C-alpha cells in the first residue's frame, strides 16, 4: 500500500515542480498533487519518495507517480555562453528528431564548447541517463538552464 507522507518530501503538495516525462525524457512544469512512501513493515519504524504528480499542459496525462530522481524545482536561471563549459550538467532544448529545430528541455552534459570566429560550438551529450545522446551539436546556446537541486 503507498502511506502519504508528509515529512520526506522536498516538495510538497500543491507546489510547482519540473517533471521528466518517463516516456521521453524531457522536462515538463508538473504541480505535486501527493506524496508517498511505501508501507513500512509491522516491525519496523518510519524512520524514497514517490511524487504524484499533474502536469500543467498535459492535464489529459492525470496524476503520474514520479522517482524522486524525476522531479526537482524549476529551473530560472539561465548560465550565459561565457560561462558555459565541458563537463557542466545543464537543462537545455534539443530535438532528437529534427535536431535544428526547436525541441524540448533536456538533461545534458556539456562536451564541446568553443568559440570561433563563425560560430559559438556548443556539444552536449543529451537526455542523459540510459541512451543518452551523445555528442549533439546544441542550437540554443543562450537558453541553458542551471539544474536547481535544494
Ligand atoms: O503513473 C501512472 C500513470 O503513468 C502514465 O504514463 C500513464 O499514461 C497513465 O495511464 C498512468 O496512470
Ligand atoms: C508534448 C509532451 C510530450 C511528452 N510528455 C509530455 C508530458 C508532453
Ligand atoms: C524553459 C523552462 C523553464 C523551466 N522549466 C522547464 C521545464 C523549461
Amino acid at each position: 500500500d503507498m502511506w502519504d507522507e508528509t515529512e520526506l518530501g522536498l516538495y510538497k503538495v500543491n507546489e510547482y515542480v519540473d517533471a521528466r516525462d518517463t516516456n521521453m525524457g524531457a522536462w515538463f512544469e508538473a504541480q505535486v498533487v501527493r506524496v508517498t512512501r511505501k508501507a513500512p513493515s509491522r516491525d519496523e519504524p518510519c524512520s524514497d519518495v514517490i511524487y504524484h504528480v499533474k502536469y500543467d499542459d498535459y492535464p489529459e496525462n492525470g496524476v503520474v507517480q514520479m522517482n524522486s530522481r524525476d522531479v526537482r524545482a524549476r529551473a530560472r536561471t539561465i548560465i550565459k555562453w561565457q560561462d558555459l563549459e565541458v563537463g557542466q550538467v545543464v537543462m537545455l532544448n534539443y530535438n532528437p528528431d529534427n535536431p535544428k529545430e526547436r525541441g524540448f528541455w533536456y538533461d545534458a552534459e556539456i562536451s564541446r564548447k568553443r568559440e570561433t570566429r563563425t560560430a559559438r560550438e556548443l556539444y552536449a551529450n543529451v537526455v542523459l541517463g540510459d541512451d543518452s545522446l551523445n555528442d549533439c551539436r546544441i542550437i540554443f546556446v543562450d537558453e541553458v538552464f542551471k539544474i536547481e537541486r535544494p
